[PDB]
């Protein structure tokens, strides 16, 4: 799905949500951080996001 | 792009080469390590490869 960032649906899905040594990509870097300051988990696995990535496709 | 990871060209672009706080994903999560170990830079814009994310797309 080349679909856009599911929480904003506004911007593309460049938003890498870090747990250890995988990332989840289903929002974008602006939505995926709101998550990470006000205390959310990760939508795809429910484990806490320890770091956001800015993530450029090529 | 839909099309697989530029080094090997037979594995998706799971292969998130972080610097700082932006990735870039031209390779596979297995190609991107093999540049790390190996002590090469990022493909994209020759910066040292600081970490390496296995990233799942949903
Ligand atoms: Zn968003
Ligand atoms: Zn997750
Ligand atoms: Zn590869
Ligand atoms: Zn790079």
């Amino acid at each position: 799905c080349l679909e856009p960032c599911v929480i904003c649906q506004s911007r593309p899905k460049n938003g890498c949500i870090v747990h250890g040594r995988t990332g989840h990509l289903m929002a974008c870097y602006t939505c995926a951080k709101k998550l990470k300051n006000r205390n959310k988990l990760c939508p795809v696995c429910r484990e806490p996001i320890q770091s956001v990535v800015l993530t450029y496709m090529s």
